[PDB]
């Protein structure tokens, strides 16, 4: 596009009408030179900082670095806080507030005199909520990630965010650790400012951001407190001004190719199962046709080569010193698995960004023959038990359980699980299949990370730590096990998983992508004909709104009316 | 000056040596793009903010604005706290520490990789101490003034910072007010963030710096919380980068013409007497030839026209709304009393910055025919009693006492004064002459603002509020009365003032600039013969340093070994 | 100590006089409830933060954490920036300004209404300068250390702060490495906020302050960006308030035993040679008699068990995770080498603080029988060549060189060596004694860190990296080799070292603490008798102050008029 030209902020700040004396005159009450309003690019810095989002606790400092970049680059920077859907404070689950955050972000961008956006995110759900909202305006935008925490440690041994909460609490159930030992691990578990240091949802959506092209190369793995995270922020501030002038919009970056790059990247890094739901959501805002079948297709025969927990051994620091995601993207290109000419916010293709990087540790970023799995992509299972799809993370499942048939042990909701799971009389053993209902988008409500249900203590004491588990919930990106997730449609809407009865037999078969309830079709229609809701039914509030409008996990669990891209047209004026 | 060129900051940050890797490499630990060390101007922003300098309490917010401007102009901003000699916390008196703060500032500038300086100041002694430090280096520098507080308000009346502290405290012991009522005025007295709102030292020094050309036009009177003060700071951050490229140095702005512009401006505004001391010290560092007589000469027949406490009626807000110092300066050029071609930090002559401005309240900036005084300049008296000079602020004195003769009532030090003044048995009437010694630079120590002695209560209860007062002390810029100050040599070093005796007659003659002790030259000669120095001289500490090196107030009371300009040659390196 | 009682801040802020109405009314312009002036402890938070002290980059965040603690404990926190003698910026050498900064710190304490102090330090010379300053007032004070940077890395390997600086630049001279390779490591060398991460001066002075009891247990090794740094700062804020109420003064803490504890801790951790100078300076302000001989006696037979560069293999991170200084202090006590009853700022004895900690890594905090050295204490050599003492750090020297005789190669000043060192025709071998003069306190001036002269490139290429080097300079605490330092008296004040000529025989016998010039008493007699002092002594500014008053390195290189403790009596009032 051509420059100079009238950007949308001049609808507020250019000219001489009483309307612009009002807008420009009132903002000057903070000491701004008059020429800031001359039509140079006005940059919104959307900031999800918050004392109650501790994973992003340093993003105010990151914001100052972005500002200096905009100043240098000739723009007018302005910081705008936005909804921070913090993973560790929000109950019933931060997943419930992702759409709300996206709503507020979209309105905050379109409603106000900003020409381009910088999106400062970190904790799990902040990255997709802000990308969803900016995609619905399609103004030039760029991601700055806060970064992982440093390695935690306990008893001279490496500890990873989340993954060891599962390990320790199971160990405690198995009699291999006391709750007091667990407590002492607390102080050194999260011990710098940043996001979970395993390959959880935070680290995955940072990789997805980088691999879509929405952040400068290297953005994903730089530790939160590392000097170069602040360099990257300043340089992002410089770039965005230039991006506005050129008019490099999100819709030119996140192409079908870009989404396929991010999908094969999730296989390579052992990405979290929530990337499936978020990438779908984000694509539904950009306007790209993207389905569960693209996920399954693209991740097939892509080895998981990044050696981090929960699938592997190390944490985010090692991955960063190994060279980070640009080394994964070079590999994907080297193996012919990359759209090399995808565009990035830098204005270079992904290949031209990464072509010359170096793997500094083949124990962290593995050679293709020593991968954790030769087909690392998440698998989509279908069948009468999950007619709209269900997913599993192969890089952290048990091989002997990937095909398995056992007797169903049913929990009607999460409170049903917590009541029975420790009962020593619970009729369950290691061959059984644990099934849980009503933990989906409408059922939980919010689709909580509870599908990685803990094992019966009496199985754990035989030294068995895995079992086939099925639910319509999610699990943490930090979790592991042979867990079948996102079962669609969810029970709370009369999907077949609502009618599963104890004793029923179920067949899992990953190679044939098959999830089967072994009852006749007559018995199924009969059970389903008697379905009813067995979950909470809100009468008002945002909970009501969510209950009425949230789609299923198989499409991204967006709100139906919030789908797609609504543009950035300035409204009528306010006076 | 050649641009581009290698600036002194490149001695630390330019090239590929082991030494440059150390220096550049370490600063980089804060997140700085490598191109910031490529030779752009590095701008040190010297901040006198401290939680214990309340008058300067908003300087952090101002420093951020200076940084923004620097980034804009393409320099490299680095904030650098420096000693803040707060007038209302430091005891025995901030004056003692003025030189200490100029020493620290001078070394902080030369010892580190600044190419130009920004001087963030406010409270009384911060302005002179930072200007003294920078003059001794002569790197491109520029001033940002903190700004005066809003008006105080007690019982619907205007209350002024300082001036009403003396008015109220004398009314208390006159029997016209109670301390209880004095205390009620407290919280509405100093009720915004900034300096004293009268025409005191901070308002005078702010004007001095503008009048010298060391600060952008309009700097002195903007209220501290007025949004146009932050605008001023941002524009100053832009322009310091350009002065470094151009090499606009302090020696080039503070010429002799500049200093006379300053002296004539001080008479026009009825400025603080401390302006005399501070300005002699500053010219002491630039190396300009400036003397007491220059002061008497230049303020002669310059009418005081700024109707502000303590000479006049209103406060700094009123001054700012009428037009601030630019009006005053223009009137000086219209009157033939301005060096119109003296150059300023802006690159323009002073006349060019002021010649078009508009006086918006002649009740505040008075026309010459209504001037508070016809000869507004501070006067210098000489005579056997002050061989090296004493000063008096006529625009806040009583005309009928400017020629007076009377009986000496003599106080040996400040304890003796406090011990005697309120004694109704003291032989004193309104026609006597109050004399105090041992309050000078070495005597007090530090030359405290105690020269405006309170009158004896019994005189005050006659409705009388002015008597002639002589001492070696200073007085606040906010004080008033017919007060003879800065008497040199001070008693502590054996000046004539030391041998004045109760009952001696003294003659004050201001038109003839005479201050005469009426005793025979043989009698004064022998009285001095028995003079002995003070006891309990400080044997160690800064107090020791000050006792050995401070000069008399007749020259600026700098330290003898700190006079002059030592330049800005980079030192040897530390490895 | 009685509580409640009148603290010294009430001299400014208690009661009803106009003097107090001025002090208290003016600070209230920043918005403080009246009751904050009720006499609760006013805590001065002395901050050495500065954009030009990048090693202390985060101390503003730490200051806020301290304030919060002071609020919680019921005090009135006020932050006061103070001189910041940044090692990586100041030139000629930050050591020149260590006393300047102590001067400022002292006056800012006694001159303002603070009842207690928190010292926020990091970079080498900040820790000692605020400790000297606070020692000369004796108000209750407590230290907060910034903390070290995270490990650096190059080519997947660990790089140490400063230590790898000397290492790499010597490999370039010996042909094993290019300047351009050197430059690549720079971006990953200093990669988080904090101090040098070897066992250098900052690490050592932080350890000395914990060893002294002047800082809370664990204070020393917590990295800058580690979340327990912020906890410690808030815990310190709480504690100082109580210290003021109890009146726990530094003279109560920094006892002879406490200094012994510090000297022995230095040996155990292989600390910097600069601790010898800084500890004596600090003792000179407290009034405790302490000598170079105390040093030699106390470190004898104390093995260095901390296996960090430059002496060992690892960095501060690993030291932190092994258990830090508490584990070291604990071991001294287990070996009978600890004053277990020395009292700390917490009101507990050191042994009571550390007696239960756990060594979490025997490779980093070694067992005695695996120590780097069995007698790790710094050694004090005497002899005709250093009649007043010289020092050497055994834990990082070559043992075959601790008893050696050789021909002297004499550089008369740092410019002399800089011109001679890389000339292949320089007559020198791996058995000569590199001697260099005129780098002492007065000579450099400021006693730069240059005693560890880079070897002759032709020797380095034979694969030799160590030679006996002797001077009156310091070296970096990150330095290694068989280096003799602080040779007293210095050459510039006519000490023997001044007169060595090439070819003189010098003997170094460390086990016998002897350093000998092999010439006749008469020939040395004659040599000195015709010695002239340096020409071009500085005649103004701080350089003159320094030339006139700095004592020798053998007493800590204070200024003579600053030694001792002048207390905290509030001065006369300013009005
Ligand atoms: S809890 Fe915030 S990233 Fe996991
Ligand atoms: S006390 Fe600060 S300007 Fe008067
Ligand atoms: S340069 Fe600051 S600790 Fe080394
Ligand atoms: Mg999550
Ligand atoms: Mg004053
Ligand atoms: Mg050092």
């Amino acid at each position: 596009a051509e420059w100079p030209r009238k950007l949308r902020s001049q609808e507020w700040y250019g000219g001489t009408s009483r309307d612009v004396i009002y807008h420009r005159g009132w903002l000057k009450n903070q000491g701004y030179p008059h020429d800031l309003f001359d039509g140079r690019p006005v940059i919104g810095i959307l900031n999800t900082w918050s004392d109650m989002t501790p994973c992003n606790g340093h993003l105010r400092e990151l914001a100052e670095k972005v500002k200096a970049g905009v100043w240098e680059a000739g723009g007018f920077p302005l910081e705008v806080p936005v909804f921070s859907a913090s993973e560790n404070t929000f109950r019933p689950t931060a997943m419930m507030y992702r759409n709300l955050a996206a709503l507020a972000v979209e309105e905050a961008i379109r409603g106000q005199p900003m020409d381009g956006c910088v999106l400062l995110v970190g904790c799990d759900k902040t990255t997709p909520s802000l990308l969803m909202g900016a995609a619905s305006c399609d103004l030039p935008s760029i991601v700055v990630t806060g970064g992982p925490m440093l390695n935690g440690y306990f008893r001279g041994e490496r500890v990873g965010s989340g993954t060891h909460l599962w390990k320790f609490s199971e160990m405690v159930k198995a009699g291999e650790m006391t709750q007091a030992e667990f407590l002492e691990a607390e102080a050194s578990m999260s011990r710098s400012s940043g996001t979970c240091n395993t390959m959880g949802t935070a680290s995955t959506m940072a990789s997805m951001a980088e691999a879509l092209g929405m952040a400068l190369s290297g953005n994903a793995a730089i530790p939160g407190v590392d000097s170069r995270r602040k360099v990257m922020a300043q340089l992002t501030g410089r770039r965005i001004v230039q991006m506005v002038k050129d008019d490099l919009k999100p819709s030119e970056i996140m192409t079908k190719q870009a989404f396929e790059n991010a999908i094969r990247t999730n296989a390579a890094i052992g990405g979290s199962t929530n990337a499936v739901i978020h990438l779908l959501a984000i694509a539904g805002r950009v306007g790209i046709d993207l389905s569960l079948d693209d996920w399954d297709r693209c991740g097939r025969d892509v080895p998981t080569i990044v050696n981090l927990m929960p699938s592997g051994k190390y944490l985010m620091e090692e991955f960063f010193y190994a060279g980070g995601l640009p080394v994964v993207l070079k590999r994907l290109g080297e193996a012919g698995l990359l759209h090399k000419d995808a565009l990035t916010v830098s204005g270079e293709t992904v290949w031209d960004e990464v072509k010359d990087v170096v793997n500094w540790n083949e124990d962290v970023i593995l050679p293709a023959e020593k991968a954790l799995t030769s087909s690392g992509g998440i698998v989509v299972l279908r069948g009468n038990l999950a007619p709209k799809g269900a997913v599993l993370k192969p890089s952290a499942a048990s091989p002997h359980l990937l095909v398995h048939k056992g007797r169903a042990v049913v929990f009607e909701d999460i409170d049903d699980y917590k009541a029975k799971i420790n009962d020593d009389n619970l009729d369950i053993d290691e061959n059984c299949i644990m099934v849980m209902k009503n933990c989906g988008p409408k059922g939980y409500p919010g689709m909580a990370e509870v599908g990685n249900m803990g094992l019966p203590p009496k199985v754990l004491k035989k030294g068995i730590l895995d079992m086939v588990r099925i639910s319509d919930a999610r699990m943490s990106g930090t979790a592991y096990g042979t867990v079948v997730l996102h079962t669609s449609p969810e029970a709370a809407v009369g999907g077949p998983l609502a009618v599963v009865k104890n004793g029923d037999m179920i067949e899992l078969d990953v190679p044939n992508r098959r999830l089967h309830l072994d009852i006749s079709d007559e018995e199924l229609a009969r059970r389903l004909a008697e379905w009813q809701p067995n979950h909470d039914l809100p009468t008002s509030g945002y909970a009501f709104l969510h209950q009425q409008h949230v789609e299923g996990a198989d499409t991204g669990a967006d709100l139906d009316f919030l789908k797609g891209c609504r543009g950035n047209a300035v409204g009528k004026d306010s006076l």
